[PDB]
């Protein structure tokens, strides 16, 4: 397959992270985040889209109070508030970035229909040809991978899909697009501005943060 320019947008570990494609799609995503954020920042517009009787699988708009921006999100679970049985806590998967967060319904709206047009931008991947140094990944390995990818800071990488692995049985709530048996792409990654001929897997192995195979 062909190499592709990507950003790493979220990281759980070197064998669970998310990438976005750079190009017209990433420009459209940035434009959409701006437009959704401007639109839903108005109480009047939010009232046009009040959330009622939400359901698992629903695609919604949600504000992440971190950056105060509005994002497309998939409801992956709904549970009662523990303090308060008459309200729910909503498990959201942020379809364009890869993050998952538990969010109050107060911070969610229905998604205006035209915001559905853009392809969901995040693809879950694993780093091919590596495994953990200790038989889970050490926090230091996760940190090194976050550093090399500069996750969430718009660092261009070159990715290539070189293998696939069957998704394991999930132990937590995940996207409807990420069920057991579906193919998880295994990628090579390298930083074209890196000063190195080695890809990120080989950097992690040669520097003691991962093992081969």
């Amino acid at each position: 397959s062909k190499p592709m320019e990507v950003y790493v947008s979220a990281v759980a570990s070197p064998t669970k992270f998310w990438v976005q494609l750079i190009g017209p799609q990433s420009k459209k995503l940035a434009s959409m985040v701006q437009e959704m954020t401007s639109y839903y920042s108005s109480a009047e517009n939010r009232a046009k889209h009040v959330l009622t009787a939400p359901y698992v699988g629903q695609i919604v708009a949600a504000v992440f109070k971190f950056d105060e921006k509005w994002y497309r999100a998939e409801i992956v679970d709904i549970m009662p508030n523990q303090y308060n049985p008459k309200e729910q806590v909503i498990d959201l998967y942020f379809v364009d970035y890869g993050d998952s967060e538990y969010i109050s319904p107060a911070d969610i709206c229905e998604l205006r229909t035209d915001f559905l047009t853009l392809r969901f931008q995040a693809v879950e991947c694993f780093l091919a040809n590596v495994k953990s140094t200790i038989q889970t990944w050490p926090k230091s390995s996760i940190a090194k991978f976050e550093e090399l990818t500069e996750v969430a800071h718009w660092r261009k990488l070159i990715a290539r899909v070189v293998t696939y692995k069957e998704r394991p049985r999930a132990t937590t709530a995940v996207s409807a697009a990420a069920k057991e048996g579906t193919p998880l792409p295994g990628v090579e990654l390298f930083d074209p501005a890196d000063n190195s001929e080695l890809n990120i897997a080989d950097l992690m192995i040669t520097q003691g943060f991962a093992l081969p195979l």
